[PDB]
């Protein structure tokens, strides 16, 4: 496709919709806050739509390589802070999917430019888990990385001060970590579910830990 | 809730196994974006459903209200990985009217941390004050979507990214589009630019067309 | 060299030391700074000789042309450090005639990943192009410095942490100077803020002022 | 002191070396460039001039809190990127200092507000030696993070793009983890000095063992 072609594939869709089913523009004409925030990954594999089967304007959405949150990103936290005080989600997933192109470029570390500063933060995590990786069959450790990166974003989401400042208020908000392949579109929960302080520090060593016994 | 969702995901990958066993080969078969999508997470209607594009086929980013800051390393390097190493041909910047971002940064509310981020579409707002002024209060906040939008347009084609991309001759072309949610039609703000020279050109008769229209 | 640094830093500290056995034990004496000072990396003087300051008595932050930019945390982390934790009575941003980041940004020489930060100057160039055409071409540089200053005074004072810091009724006043090199004599652009009220009739006439200068 | 004080210290002290040694403001006035960037906080116990015995305008200087190099922070990369590529320094020095606040901040953890997200980089090198920090006595930790810190800050600035490209490129740029205190203000090298791809990982493996077995 070509510009002229997403322009027109857009006249053509928006005529129909405005003819066949109009009411698809008047929920969407309802100031209906959205109740999830995703984080995910600019490749956008499959979109968050699709794979969660919500309307459009239920899901608040960021998206950055290789989906991080990085402690000091105010791009990321400006995103969480309006969805969390503003917005008022109830709940916030971190998703990330197997094969990503970001997390093969922070391995390999090929001499990519600019992009590899961000890739970093991801290097940090596969060294900090070398013992785990090393302990582990070479073709199945991006996929682990895949998972040790979404896990370790939802630790850093939950000790963003925008989230200890909402579960100390008693707001009641949960963050999940995610991942996919293309392979079946299928959602597997890394189970890193945090609800509060708590939670927060206690699922993630046992998320860690889990991998490092299985 | 969640569990729903869960739910939701299981039915639909089941289905499309059975209806089209083939569907997630096709998305198997890595094809690298042809597009980049710089849109609000609002996302008030999928950019895949605007465009009538395919999964995968959109290198997607978002923040509140699509902005492309000169400094921020977030967008600046899915910029950067899109162009210099995706190599896409079209990056996009979508705005929508009735954005909360955009209502937000001229209402001026005490919202939190997120007023900092806001600050940059005030500026657009003063920046343009003259052209807003005459015209009905009512119409302002529409203006000033298309006019955020023009601006980032115009920053992305001032980044060094950018900059550089065309200088070594590599062909990007950047777009600035917005759309209403009662309609969903796409509306080309037309500051389409295809290297340094015309990305001038294109945001100074951007501006002054509005003056006109 | 990197020895002969270590070696004055040898002398340098043998010789306090007999002079004054104390000099040390003031710093030891935990002293919380009352100013924060947010200048350039150029630091072509330091603060600390400008003002007759000793160290410690002047919390700081240096960047390329001494910025403040709406969403840089590192110059916000800075800040907030600064007043809500540090309580410093004043702030001072300080630019220099000469500067080699505001020279950079008119110029516009391919630099690499600096240009970026730089773009924020040129903003700045482009918004006030009509004061500085009427001028004579040599002058406006320095009125560049100037308007840079002011303009990093209005968006620190703008900022979610000088906002909430002035609302609870704490005490900060925030000041934009600059000075020569060839007499390192400091001028006051005129442009203090003692809340969100003086802030903005401050920045209106300190710009007002110039088109007067 | 107050506002007008600094003003009229500055009025003294600049009508003094006018009349006094003009000859200062004449070597001020010749454009030569810095050759050392010199990374350091925003504490500045003792600034870098006095430290170094060096004359204005020799170092080029970046100051944060508990002078950290986060891989993704446009302030210190751009500073470092404007050094290396267009003043060619030869030099660069990250320099901490023990009793540090943002350090301290950064263990005690108190509810801070904004700044706890910049300090979190801190307290991911708590953890990351929390083997090293946990073999010794309480009242020695802060000022071993502290060095802990700058020696991580340097291996950060080691990795970035920017230095890794000016390396590849034979550019001579050396960079030095240095730290002092304010009770003799001597500078002390924490041997972590960079001169290459090389060097830097193996010096940086190094600097570490040595605080591991010594
Ligand atoms: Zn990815
Ligand atoms: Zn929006
Ligand atoms: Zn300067
Ligand atoms: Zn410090």
């Amino acid at each position: 496709k070509d510009i002229d072609t997403l322009i027109s594939n857009n006249a053509l869709w928006s005529k129909m919709l405005v003819e066949e089913d109009p009411g698809f523009f008047e929920k969407l004409a309802q100031a209906q806050k959205p109740r999830f925030l995703w984080i995910g990954c600019s490749d956008s594999r499959v979109p968050a739509e699709r794979l969660t089967g919500l309307e459009p304007g239920e899901l608040f959405v960021h998206r950055n390589v290789a989906n991080l949150v990085i402690h000091t990103d105010l791009n990321c936290l400006s995103v969480v802070q309006y969805a969390v005080d503003v917005l008022e989600v109830e709940h916030i997933i971190i998703c990330g999917h197997y094969g990503c192109g970001g997390v093969q470029a922070a391995v390999e570390n090929p001499e990519l430019g600019l992009i590899n500063n961000w890739l970093l933060h991801i290097r940090d995590i596969w060294f900090k888990h070398s013992s785990l990786l090393g302990e582990m069959p070479q073709e199945r450790r991006l996929d682990t990385l895949c998972e040790l990166n979404v896990m370790e974003q939802v630790y850093n989401l939950g000790h963003s001060t925008i989230m200890q400042s909402a579960w100390k208020r008693g707001q009641k908000v949960t963050i999940h970590g995610w991942a996919y392949g293309i392979h079946d579109g299928l959602l597997r929960d890394l189970d890193v579910t945090a609800t509060n302080r708590e939670t927060l520090e206690q699922r993630y060593r046992h998320g860690i830990s889990n991998l490092k016994l299985k």
